[PDB]
């Protein structure tokens, strides 16, 4: 398929899809001549690291004698540029051999892909899944978390090492329940993410008897006026706990304004989409957004990866086409055409110093020089300058899923096969649909000792890492301290586990905040219903003359003995002086 | 003047001019509206280092109690962008106060610059000098080496810590003389550099009895045909020694072709313009260009400079306007608007990962993020990745020239002043023309222990460092090993001093090559003139019958005694058997 790729031979081929670029250029095709392939514009260092996580896991699988012995895992990895078009150009190459000809007569004419890792965006994954589904080629996504992809009617071969965004709303309710709060506020992104998330939360909240004071919608494109309203809505409210179902871009305008007005009290309940978002996790914002409790993807650990990442070289990395471009973008240089060794960067450019130079002639020619001798462990790029592996880990975990599903094919005995009936699959003549069947019944142990099995819908039955926003003493930046986990496999109530001692409320407090509508009614008063306000909002109605309320949180005052009467402050009855 | 600059207050102001950019953008001004200032395009890390050499020397002058005590040296440094226009915008600001008003009535209306450091290109310096000359403001250039600037009729206030390109041609002849060679070839750039250089060399060569076999002209814009001819001209010639008066760009096409044809023998005599040129000093080329002997600017040593260079910060460097742009270009990031601390580079860009993203909207917005916490000692840029200080040293040496000329003003006693007669100059009321007078009579000792005094024409009476092209064993690149010096102050013959032991001919030979037209005539033969060929091309004519040649290099054969006759091989006469 596409010219630029990361390809290596093997007995079984694995397809990769990664956003090495954030998008494609806005070229208006003249159509005056045969249109040429659009060019990808913003370099993604993180995306290239995700691509390396696939290669590394394959190389680790091939080195390990235990896993897939007498087999070589081969790969064909392309750049999606976060666009459906580029991602489909790649998918067509994966799909090409498999059944395209099987449907058509072209078989009379003339490298089968059995599984595909990817993609990042839920939009891109949907487009890829529509094509891979026709031939039942399994697709294991590392970052697409939209609830729409769970539909096994539409997506026949879709799987993901990332959990569905639905469970997050039920999880939020479980935390409100745990810290015994009944007065909350909701903020949502005015999109297919925030809206159903807050709606699902609203359903779960009313079930656990949690009342919502306010429900507001936000966007990245909201007016100064639209933001001013929500800010007032939060300020006017007595609820400290706010549940936010937004992304970093959509929530950023509102947060900027709350940081502008220095509104400290609020204790944030972060949605996965912004819980680890560095757009919000900014040190200038800690006054407001400090001590935020959120959901993250488990920060996995891949040993020897940092070393393998450092091993990249444009000449030495023969199976990585993107290695030259990476080198070129990480140093901002037009790499030397021919040979080593070290030479200054100016080399060509110093030609501009000449008094016989250009008038827009050599400016388009003379570019910074790369020898290939530069050290990458030096430069500050998201490639090596990273704190946690979450997506890189899901790319890792994605490859292993396919390897273990293939190992299950290799392992089964002729009477214990899944296929009709007891029939095992030939690993030499292995088909994509067979790997899909094995991936559905897959149960394997992670390289971190965690059980990795898939749901009916193809989602990873996995944990959400409960993280807390602390400020580093040494560093001076926001730190995501893991204070718990959310197991979606466990039964209702047994799904959540948090270590309160590890939490720092608002970023400094060590005592769990109060976020109930009305403070508990004392002795001398009873609970009174407030008209208009919800069930959890009560009035502390003083006991009538001749009645007393013994304990706190009393529904009604008790009448006193015929001979006795209420004391002055209605705590208990006293004897009538006769 | 211009908005962006490096400015600091002081008792006396020094003007700086540096190419922080290689040029300006090719904008065709619509003229449909008031044209806006053209933008500078290619970032020059080396140029910014040269700018730092000025600041560092000023800061070192201010810290040292010996030099200019009770005075603060102030500066106003601008970016020339290697263009006359940008360099003139700056110069106008320097010139502004001084006499512009003095000529005109505007004095009735409302920071004097006494000396200017710069510029790089001979073209730019000429344009600056034409303006500074009207007000006699001294200009000390660090890189402009054109012979045209020596004209004190045109350039009244021009000086330079770089020597004039003229002496180089006489120096070349002195080397040919030293290694006792008479058969050479010449190659020149078809411009105002190569042409007069080779012509001046041709004059000096004929004086020391050096014959030139071929004289060819080259360009960076020469045809494949034009280069093929010169290559043949060199190949067909018997001369090993070739004298090249070219720049790296102009000589590069010819060198590429000589490297293509693997012509090893040739021993190159490099002109300053290409002697240290990394465009030619490439390891792939060593087969041809190995052991090149050339002229360099003395590789000076500035202690504590590397430390000061590392001290740069966009926030912390308050007097350096270019510090933010440097930071931005050395990391390729749009620096954070407000505050610290460390944050990932993606931050904004990771917003492209969202499924509700742009169509050429956020692509123009989302840019890589800089915290200001990044380490510069890491990144491979010509700013810190440098081997020798030649131009940076001339910028250093330029500032010191002005400081010592000012110290001479401060030091003189009321009867020993240069001015009419014995009159000293008031340092509190110091004028630019007074500093110029002191710079002309300047004699001071360098921070390396070298005498720094200026010629009548304003050139630095300084050495040319004789360097040799060796290949590094550890590194694997071209090394410029200093094998001598060329003192232009010394008298004819006593100007040159080279250490033959330090030289490696062709890059490996330890024996001085043969580059004479004809090999010395032996015993039995005499020297015979070849018609058409020059004086140094001789024929070894065998002695006639009855004549003998006793020793080697004989002008004619001697007749034998009347009784005796020539021996068979004419070495000496033998007795006639009677
Ligand atoms: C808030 O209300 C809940 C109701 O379930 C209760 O458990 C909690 O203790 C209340 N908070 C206080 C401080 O009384
Ligand atoms: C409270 O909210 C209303 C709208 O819901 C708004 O008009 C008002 O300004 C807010 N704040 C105060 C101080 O009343
Ligand atoms: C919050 O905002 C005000 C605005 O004037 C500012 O002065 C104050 O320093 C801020 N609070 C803190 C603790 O930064
Ligand atoms: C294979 O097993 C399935 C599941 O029990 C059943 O539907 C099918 O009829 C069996 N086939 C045979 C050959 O018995
Ligand atoms: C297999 O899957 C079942 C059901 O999810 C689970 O109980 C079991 O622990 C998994 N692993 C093993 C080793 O049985
Ligand atoms: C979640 O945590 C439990 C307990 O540590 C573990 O068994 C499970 O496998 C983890 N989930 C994932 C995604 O591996
Ligand atoms: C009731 O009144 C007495 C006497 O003033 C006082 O000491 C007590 O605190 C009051 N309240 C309660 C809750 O007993
Ligand atoms: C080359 O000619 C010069 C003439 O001055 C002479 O000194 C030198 O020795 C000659 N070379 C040889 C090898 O004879
Ligand atoms: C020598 O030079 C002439 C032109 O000067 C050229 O025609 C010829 O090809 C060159 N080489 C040989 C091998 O004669
Ligand atoms: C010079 O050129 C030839 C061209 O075929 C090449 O094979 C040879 O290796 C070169 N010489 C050296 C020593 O590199
Ligand atoms: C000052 O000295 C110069 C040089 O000797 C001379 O031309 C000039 O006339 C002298 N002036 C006086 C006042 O004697
Ligand atoms: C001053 O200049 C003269 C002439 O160039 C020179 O001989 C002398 O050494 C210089 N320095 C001193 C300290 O006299
Ligand atoms: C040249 O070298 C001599 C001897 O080391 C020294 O006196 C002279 O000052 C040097 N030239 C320069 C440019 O300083
Ligand atoms: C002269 O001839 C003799 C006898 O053949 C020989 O030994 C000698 O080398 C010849 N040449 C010279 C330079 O003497
Ligand atoms: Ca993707
Ligand atoms: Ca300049």
């Amino acid at each position: 398929g596409p010219d630029q790729r990361a390809q290596k031979k093997g007995d079984i081929i694995l397809g990769g899809l990664f956003p090495i670029h954030f998008g494609v250029a806005a070229k208006d095709q003249d159509l005056k001549s045969r249109p040429e392939s659009v060019e990808c514009i913003r370099y993604n260092f993180r995306g290239f690291r995700w691509l390396q996580a696939m290669i590394f896991a394959i190389e680790e699988i091939n080195s390990s004698p235990a896993l897939l012995p007498n087999l070589t895992l081969g790969y064909r990895i392309f750049d999606t540029c976060n666009t459906v078009s580029k991602a489909l150009e790649a998918t067509l190459s994966f799909v090409a051999q498999n059944k395209i000809d099987s449907l058509n007569l072209d078989e009379f004419c003339n490298p089968s892909t059995i599984a595909v890792v990817g993609a990042t965006g839920s939009g891109v994954s949907t487009a890829v899944a529509n094509l891979l589904g026709l031939f039942y080629i399994p697709q294991v996504s590392y970052a697409s978390s939209s609830r729409l992809l769970s539909n096994k009617n539409q997506f026949k071969s879709f799987l993901r090492t990332i959990p569905n965004d639905e469970h997050q709303a039920t999880a939020m309710a479980d935390i409100i329940e745990y810290f015994r709060w009944n007065w909350v506020g909701t903020i949502a992104a005015d999109d297919d993410y925030g809206r159903p998330g807050i709606e699902k939360f609203r359903e779960e909240a009313e079930e656990r008897d949690i009342c919502i004071d306010f429900s507001e919608l936000i966007s990245q494109y909201s007016d100064e006026e639209e933001i001013q309203h929500v800010v007032e809505v939060i300020q006017n409210s007595t609820a400290k706990v706010i549940v936010v179902f937004s992304s970093g871009p959509d929530l950023e305008p509102l947060i900027k304004e709350i940081v502008r007005r220095n509104i400290t009290g609020k204790i944030w309940l972060a949605s996965e989409a912004w819980a680890s978002s560095s757009l919000i996790a900014m040190p200038q914002y800690f006054h407001v957004v400090g001590g935020t409790i959120g959901f993250a993807l488990k920060a996995g650990q891949i040993p020897g990866f940092r070393e393998f990442l450092k091993k990249v070289h444009p000449r030495k990395s023969v199976h990585n086409g993107f290695a030259k471009e990476f080198w070129e973008e990480t140093f901002n240089c037009h790499l030397q055409e021919g040979a080593k060794g070290p030479l200054p960067v100016d080399t060509f450019l110093r030609g501009h110093e000449e008094s016989g130079d250009r008038f827009s002639q050599s400016s388009t020619a003379f570019r910074p020089l790369c020898t290939g001798d530069e050290n990458i462990n030096s430069v500050e790029t998201p490639y090596i300058d990273y704190t946690h592996l979450r997506i890189s880990y899901n790319v890792y975990l994605a490859v292993y899923s396919i390897a273990h599903a293939l190992q299950d094919i290799y392992t089964c005995l002729p009477g214990r096969g899944l296929f009709t009936n007891g029939s095992c699959a030939d690993i030499k003549k292995v088909e994509a649909w067979q790997v899909l069947k094995h991936l559905r019944h897959l149960n394997f142990t992670n390289n971190m000792g965690e059980q990795v099995t898939f749901d009916e819908c193809g989602d990873l039955v996995g944990n959400y890492s409960i993280i807390n926003w602390h400020l580093s003493p040494e560093d001076g930046s926001i730190v995501f301290k893991e204070v718990g986990y959310y197991n979606v496999y466990a039964k209702k109530g047994e799904r959540l586990f948090i270590n309160e001692e590890k939490i720092l409320w608002s970023g400094f407090s060590r005592e769990v905040p109060f976020s109930n509508c009305s403070r508990d009614c004392l002795a001398g008063t009873r609970k009174g219903i407030i008209e208009g306000e919800p069930t959890c909002c009560f009035e502390c109605v003083e006991c009538p003359d001749g009645e007393y309320s013994d304990e706190t949180d009393a529904s009604a005052c008790n009448k006193c003995p015929d001979d006795f009467w209420s004391n002055e402050n209605h705590t208990s009855c006293i004897a009538k002086e006769i």
